[PDB]
């Protein structure tokens, strides 16, 4: 259900889009690794939502909606919110490993 | 250099082979998640090496050699050994995320 797409594809899912941005340190002004395995923070959440909007060509993509989509992963063992930090989330390797299986 | 292959492929790299086994809990008698994001343990290292040997059709694959190949990741920000535990290693999300990029 949460499935691997081709990198840079329009069909990519949000979890894998975020990993794509994280994997290039040059994006750190909008999204960056925290340092603690799998934790990341959106230093510019609106720019993250803008870029997700552009990838998906969804009009009116905004942080309200991105945060709704992000909420959907908390049940899927893909990601959780990090409490006490601003715009901070943590990937779950255990759900991510399955996402790479057929 | 550490690159994504097709699941179940003979051309798969060791890091992704291990994730494949981890992703199916039924393999826990030889290899299983520890619970702490990305940490895993080989409950039967010889059976892990046997299965890697079978995938790769390498004769005389054994734990000595697997542990040599595993050593190669400690420089690549893919994996490190967990000290104080038996046959225990930890994936690094930061190197794994790049492994999914072109």
């Amino acid at each position: 259900s949460s499935r691997l797409a081709n990198p840079g594809s329009g069909q990519i899912q949000l979890w894998q889009f975020l990993l794509e941005l994280l994997s290039d340190s040059s994006n750190s002004s909008c999204i960056t690794w925290e340092g603690t395995n799998g934790e990341f923070k959106m230093t510019d959440p609106d720019e993250v939502a803008r870029r997700w909007g552009e990838r998906k060509s969804k009009p009116n993509m905004n942080y309200d909606k991105l945060s709704r989509a992000l909420r959907y992963y908390y049940d899927k063992n893909i990601m959780t919110k990090v409490h006490g930090k601003r715009y901070a989330y943590k990937f779950d390797f255990h759900g991510i490993a399955q996402a790479l299986q057929p």
